[PDB]
């Protein structure tokens, strides 16, 4: 029952881990009249918040779809920039992926990041990443916008940094911890995908500090 419309091509950070808005009204029109529909998302092919149409889109549901609940993914970068206009479009839920919050371990995931058409790369990189996401954790939860964390689990890199996510993503008001498994490929295809002992195990040991999604 839910729908998620490819409106948000181009993203703004590189971790090594199409509609246009009005089509995408069609769309969902065309979809609800075959099929029960509770739910509206953007979440990709980029970053949701690095696109215009995003925005527009959800100006044009919130008067064609009152009802339904709107939702959106976003690695956060431009949160603290975008947070009040996502509120005043009504979206309901947002989804930010935090894979780590300790740099050591954030600086060999991300590759670069582009913020205010300034290229930052590295360590920097993810301190801009890792500041902005979690202050835009703070700033959705204060506006009632449900905050959920996807952080995927790198074994050998961030696996045992996964409760001190939680901790902290907890600490600025997120909601839920959805864990996820590296999927190897291309970039980072070195890395295993982890152990499902160890997935259960993270996922119980979140579970104490934060609801788990399951």
């Amino acid at each position: 029952g839910r729908v998620h419309v490819p409106i948000a091509p181009r993203c703004n950070i590189h971790c090594k881990f199409l509609m246009t808005a009005d089509d995408a009204i069609k769309h969902v029109e065309k979809v609800k009249e075959e099929m029960p529909i509770s739910v509206i998302g953007v979440a990709g092919p980029g970053d949701a918040l690095a696109n215009e149409e995003t925005f527009e889109f959800f100006k044009k549901a919130s008067k064609k779809f009152p009802d339904l609940l709107k939702c959106m993914s976003t690695n956060g970068l431009l949160l603290p920039d975008r947070a009040d206009e996502l509120a005043e479009l009504g979206i309901n839920t947002v989804t930010v992926t935090v894979n780590a919050v300790d740099p050591e371990i954030g600086e060999k995931i991300y590759s670069f990041v582009v913020y205010k058409d300034k290229v930052y790369h590295g360590r920097e990189a993810f301190e801009v990443l890792s500041r902005n996401q979690l202050e835009g954790i703070e700033k959705l939860a204060e506006r009632g916008i449900i905050v959920k964390v996807n952080s995927v689990l790198i074994p050998g890199l961030n696996d045992e940094h996964i409760v001190d996510i939680a901790r902290e993503v907890k600490k600025r008001g997120a909601s839920l911890m959805n864990i996820i498994p590296l999927i190897p490929m291309g970039e980072m295809k070195d890395y295993p995908r982890p152990t499902c002992e160890q997935i259960e195990r993270v996922r119980n040991e979140v579970e104490k500090i934060i609801p788990v999604f399951r």
